[PDB]
C-alpha cells in the first residue's frame, strides 16, 4: 500500500494571487515527490490536482493548508476525497494557465 499512487483535487482560498503561489506549490510538489499541476482561477483562487504515495501526498496536502507560504495568506484549503489510482497521469507538476 506504501507505493500505492492516490490522488486528490484542490482549491486554495485568501491572498493567493499575486505572490508567486504557483511557483511556491510547484517546487514543494516537485521536492515532495508529488506530480500534478495547479492554475490560477476566475474566482481569485489556485486550484490544481495532485498525485503521490499516501505519505507525500499528506505531506504536500498539510503545506497546502499549514498557511506558510511565503507572501501568501490562505483562508481556507478544499480537497475532494482521496481515491487510489493505478498509475499517475502526470509526468511531473506544471502550472497551467
Amino acid at each position: 500500500v506504501a507505493k500505492q499512487i492516490f490522488a486528490l483535487d484542490f482549491e486554495i482560498f485568501g491572498r493567493v494571487q499575486g505572490v508567486f503561489f504557483r511557483k511556491h506549490t510547484s517546487h514543494e510538489a516537485k521536492r515532495l515527490g508529488v506530480r500534478g499541476w495547479c492554475m490560477n482561477t476566475r474566482d481569485g483562487t489556485v486550484k490544481g490536482q495532485l498525485e503521490a504515495p499516501m505519505m507525500n501526498l499528506m505531506e504536500m496536502k498539510h503545506w497546502l493548508e499549514n498557511n506558510r507560504i511565503p507572501n501568501a495568506k490562505v483562508s481556507k484549503a478544499e480537497f475532494s476525497q482521496i481515491q487510489e489510482i493505478e498509475d499517475y497521469t502526470f509526468t511531473s507538476f506544471d502550472i497551467k494557465h
